[PDB]
């Protein structure tokens, strides 16, 4: 759930997620996808793209297993939909980790409605 | 400050602060020290130790600057006591990190219990 992708964003870029990836660009967020802005909106479009394939759970709503052993994200559920939910999760977070050498926060809230349409995932 | 103790815990252990730490043994929490009962508790038992040590600052409430860069956390403040209460917090995040394996909840508590008098710091 948002819970969990919340708290792997924290872990692994250190930054309020909430904050600098609540609205940032034109895929991080609430306004469906976009034309990648950046390296970190592109995490978010693949990650958007994640959830896409995914049957038989909810995102938004439902919870999962996982545990933060030596400063990495170990998903550990049995429910093969709730596991690859966790992977969708734990792959924005380092993606998010490993493009914070270009995150721009003028993107923070960028205003979506400037967005080019995005392709098709 | 608090703020950056619980932030470090959280990203070195991915437990959650006040409810792993805020109440564990002789020493983690708000209750001064006492005779550590393991590993988990020496560690926070340095800590306080630590901050005695501090001159000038307030642990409490000074708030400092560091980095998580590639998942390390990195002092680097130009204020030698807000340095040396980074360290402090840094510090203990580790160590309650590196000790997880012997965590045992049967430590916690609501109302502290019997502790023996820690030695002098």
């Amino acid at each position: 759930s948002l819970f969990e992708l919340g708290k792997m964003i924290l872990q692994e870029t250190g930054k309020n997620p909430a904050k600098s990836y609540g609205a940032y660009g034109c895929n991080c967020g609430v306004l469906g996808r976009g034309q990648p802005k950046d390296a970190t909106d592109r995490c978010c479009y693949v990650h958007k793209c994640c959830y896409k394939k995914l049957t038989g759970c909810d995102p938004k709503k439902d919870r999962y297993s996982y545990s933060w052993k030596d400063k990495t994200i170990v998903c550990g559920e049995n429910n093969p939909c709730l596991k690859e939910l966790c992977e969708c999760d734990k792959a924005v977070a380092i993606c998010l980790r490993e493009n914070l050498g270009t995150y721009n926060k003028k993107y923070r809230y960028h205003l979506k409605p400037f967005c080019k349409k995005a392709d098709p995932c």
